[PDB]
C-alpha cells in the first residue's frame, strides 16, 4: 500500500492533498462527538 501510494500518488503531497479531506471528521463526527461530550466528561465531576 505505501508502494501504491508513492509510486504516483506520492511525495506526501497526496497524502497532504488528502489530509484536508476528512479533517472534518475530527470534529464533524469525532471532536464535536466527544469534546463536546468531554466538555461533560472532564467537567463531569471535577
Amino acid at each position: 500500500w505505501k508502494d501504491i501510494f508513492d509510486m504516483f500518488y506520492d511525495s506526501k503531497t497526496y497524502a497532504n492533498c488528502i489530509i484536508p479531506t476528512v479533517i472534518n471528521r475530527l470534529y464533524k463526527v469525532s471532536l464535536a462527538l466527544q469534546k463536546d461530550l468531554e466538555n461533560k466528561r472532564e467537567q463531569e465531576k471535577l
